[PDB]
């Protein structure tokens, strides 16, 4: 029934909460990151890390702070990859072991039309044509946006480089899959090359959730 579990493999534990339950707290090492933050930001940060620590516990990893790096990226324990996302109505996290997957990214968005002007900023001309050809009944613009954000989250842990919206062509299939084709140099930190990702998506509870797993090499 959970959205993330529906779009990632079983060997990546996930956890999600739709509200901020009363009484949660950051770990002491995390408090400085939100010390001067408004309540909505404090809450999404605290609740998502509760979810992340629940999922880490399934992998056998005990309570640990999840700090942020220079580009905002979550800093996981050695040997762990993961992703976190929050929007109104959703906090969720997924983690996995580097011996079992290379990278994971997720992103949750409300299932609504994009704000005025956003599609023109984030979509390639060809993508706009492709979305207009998809079947009526789904906010394909928001899905494309969500999928591109997930593409960056799966890419960054492997490359330590920026990926702009114009740097990848995402093709959405109505069947709950998508692909991301990288249009820039795909050199990865370990010397391999990234060229394309396979993604999964689900719409439920008024939300879009997209996920990419970069699988283990053969
Ligand atoms: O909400 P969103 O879907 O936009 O995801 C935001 C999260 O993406 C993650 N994130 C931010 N920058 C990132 C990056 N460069 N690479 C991967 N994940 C990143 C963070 O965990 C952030 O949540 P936090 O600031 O509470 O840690
Ligand atoms: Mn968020
Ligand atoms: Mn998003």
């Amino acid at each position: 029934d959970q959205l993330i579990a529906s779009v990632v493999p079983e060997l990546l534990p996930s956890a999600e909460l739709y509200e901020d339950p009363p009484g949660l707290e950051p770990l002491p090492e995390e408090e400085p990151l939100i010390a001067k933050s408004v309540a909505k930001r404090r809450n999404e940060f605290i609740t998502v890390r509760y979810c992340a620590r629940q999922a880490l516990s399934v992998l056998g990893i005990p309570e640990v702070p999840i700090l942020k790096g220079d580009k905002g990226q979550p800093l996981w324990p050695d040997g762990i990859v993961g992703s976190m996302t929050h929007t109104e109505g959703f906090r969720g996290a997924v983690v996995g072991r580097t011996g079992e997957v290379r990278s994971v990214g997720i992103d949750a968005e409300p299932h609504d039309v994009l704000p005025n002007g956003v599609l023109k900023s984030i979509a390639l001309p060809v993508e706009r044509d492709e979305l207009d050809a998809l079947p009526a009944g789904t906010h394909w613009d928001r899905l494309l946006f969500c999928a591109k954000e997930t593409t960056y989250k799966a890419w960054f842990p492997l490359t330590a480089r920026w990926l702009g919206f114009e740097d990848a062509h995402i093709t959405i299939d109505p069947d709950g899959t998508f692909t991301s084709r990288i249009l820039v140099d795909g050199r990865a930190n370990d010397g391999t090359v990234l060229s394309a990702f396979d993604g999964r998506w689900i719409i439920d509870k008024g939300l879009i959730l997209t996920a990419i797993v970069v699988p283990k090499l053969a």
